[PDB]
């Protein structure tokens, strides 16, 4: 009866970059709004919805580095920012904080959403160390009002995809590998919406564990054969590009699909498996859906919060 509208809006170039890149990966039922300074990279978004804040103030180019113009500009286009959330239930911002754009308008457009009534997630980069401490330091002040402005957020520190390259992994590659933390959060949620569960959660659990949270992981996990609960449990909570790992968390939403062949032995399992790693009493909100046409794939979504 109820169907949660889903957006996501990318900030500056890195956001925006990650909006291209998870439109072309193919999301459905998420809408998305690109919003920049930069009226060159604007005209190359994908996305249905896009606006250009702070023409005057920049001449349709980017903020050159300075948090105060993005700030700026976002504010002056109060407005249209408004216009294009309205409606939404949640939003997720992205964006790359230390530049001008992100830093300083990300944190605007996660507070006009979250006056207008959605729940508002960021999921932002810090920059590489070879980028210098003056990026560096812009973009710890970027996260800090992120968090302030936000109802939960995700940090993804860049230097984490050194970890995971070789010498020669492409950079759009690695890039990639950044986008899914946003994309499968976005894309867990989703389905969790779209689907009724045999236990079923729902928009209003997400909600109780995500609203006024500050840190968050979102996870997900996939796995067959012998131990696959287990496996897949693992996988959901062990990311190695997020600032904020599943070690503390206090609240926990955590929903199984699998086919017929779900047991509950291996429920308790994977259950287990989080509630381990938090190291924590954590509160979870436990569910569970049963999709025949899976045969012997089981996925393990987690959203963790209450890190404090
Ligand atoms: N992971 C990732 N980081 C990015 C990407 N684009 C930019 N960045 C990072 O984001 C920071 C801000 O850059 P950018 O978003 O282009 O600046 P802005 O347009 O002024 O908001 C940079 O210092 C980089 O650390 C991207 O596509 N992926
Ligand atoms: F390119 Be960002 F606007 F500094
Ligand atoms: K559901
Ligand atoms: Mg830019």
């Amino acid at each position: 009866s109820h169907m949660a509208t889903l957006k996501v809006i990318g900030v500056g170039g890195g956001g925006n970059n990650a909006v291209n890149r998870m439109i072309d990966h193919g999301m459905n039922n998420v809408e998305f709004i690109a919003i920049n300074t930069d009226g060159q990279a604007l005209n190359l978004s994908k996305a249905e919805s896009k606006i250009q804040i702070g023409e005057k103030l920049t001449r349709g180019l980017g903020a050159g580095a300075n948090p105060e113009i993005g700030k700026k500009a976002a504010e002056e286009s109060r407005e249209q920012i408004e216009d294009a959330i309205q409606g939404a239930d949640m939003v997720f911002v992205t964006s790359g904080m230390g530049g001008g754009t992100g830093t300083g308008a990300a944190p605007v457009v996660a507070k006009i959403a979250k006056e207008m009534g959605a729940l508002t997630v960021g999921v932002v980069t810090r920059p590489f160390s070879f980028e210098g401490r003056k990026r560096q330091t812009q973009a710890a002040a970027g996260v800090e009002a992120m968090k302030a402005a936000v109802d939960t957020l995700i940090v993804i520190p860049n230097d984490r995809l050194l970890d995971i390259v070789d010498k020669s992994t492409p950079m759009m590659e690695a890039f990639k590998e950044a986008d899914n933390v946003l994309r499968q959060g976005v894309q867990g949620i989703s389905d969790l919406i779209a689907v009724s569960g045999e236990v079923n959660l729902d928009f209003a659990d997400v909600k109780t564990i995500m609203s006024n949270q500050g840190s968050a992981l979102m996870g997900i996990g996939v796995s067959s054969g012998e131990n696959r609960a287990v496996e897949a449990a693992k996988k959901a909570i062990s990311s190695p590009l997020l600032e904020t790992s599943i070690v503390g968390a206090q609240g926990v939403l955590m929903n199984i699909t699998g086919g017929e062949s779900l047991s509950l032995f291996e429920a308790q399992e994977a259950a287990d498996i989080v509630q381990d790693a938090a190291d924590e009493d954590v509160n979870m909100i436990f569910g569970t859906v049963i999709n025949p046409e899976l045969q012997d794939e089981i996925v393990v979504t987690v959203i963790a919060t209450g890190f404090d």
